[PDB]
């Protein structure tokens, strides 16, 4: 019996939605994702874990006046991407990059009905911007940056205190896609990690620690 979908406020138009799944060798593991509000839109920065949870999700905003325009995930696997059927059945518009669908396709997974390719992307022109900081926790792995609130969601890229599932990672790279993140975003205010608590800049290092620390275990 894991915990129920919370959905509880960060800052102004910006929502933290935590769901749960049993995942062996780990146990039961929160994941933290966004709901961001511009206007009267909502867009989800990761869908929660299942399509259950993300039907409550949406269910949450719509009932309160937010129209769901869109969402993003943030690299393949289903902690961020286990929503996107059910939201392509809802003629809901679904984003990933390029890298990130075909691996979903190579795992005979569903994939987002919109791509994008590039270091940079706009999701929302001045209000959410997709970043690519290079291989970490997985080959496609991007962070949501938004600018009006300087606020990072970090994903399963920001590991403070252990990198946690290494199977799809790259040890090599990750301690230089660190610090390329750490140099673009040491101004925000807040960083959003997917499985550990909200806290302040000082997670970018943390994770470049940590990242530095793994891949000296040869
Ligand atoms: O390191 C992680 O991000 C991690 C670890 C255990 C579990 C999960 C969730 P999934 O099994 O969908 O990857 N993620
Ligand atoms: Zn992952
Ligand atoms: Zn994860």
């Amino acid at each position: 019996s894991l915990p129920d979908l919370k959905i509880e406020k960060l800052d102004e138009g910006v929502y933290v939605h935590t769901s749960f799944e049993e995942v062996n060798g780990w146990g039961v593991v929160p994941k933290h994702g966004l709901v961001v509000l511009v206007n009267a839109e909502a867009y989800l920065i990761d869908t929660p874990f299942t399509a259950k949870d993300t039907e409550k999700l949406v269910t949450w905003f719509v009932e309160r006046g937010y129209k769901i325009k869109g969402s993003i995930s943030s690299h393949f696997h289903s902690d961020s991407t286990g929503g996107i059927e059910w939201l392509n059945s809802r003629s809901i518009p679904t984003y990933a990059s390029e890298l990130t669908n075909e691996l979903l396709k190579k795992d005979g997974k569903v994939q987002a009905t919109n791509s994008f390719s590039g270091v940079n992307y706009w999701l929302v022109k001045n209000k959410i911007e997709v970043f690519y900081p290079g291989p970490g926790h997985t080959p496609d792995n991007v962070v949501v940056w938004l600018p009006e609130r300087k606020i990072l969601f970090g994903g399963c890229f920001i590991k403070p205190y252990g990198l946690g599932n290494l199977g799809d990672a790259n040890i090599e790279a990750w301690p230089k896609s660190a610090k390329l993140l750490k140099s673009k975003y040491g101004k925000a205010k807040l960083v959003v990690p997917s499985h550990s608590e909200v806290g302040d800049a000082s997670l970018l290092k943390l994770t470049l620690e940590q990242a530095v620390k793994g891949l000296n275990e040869s």
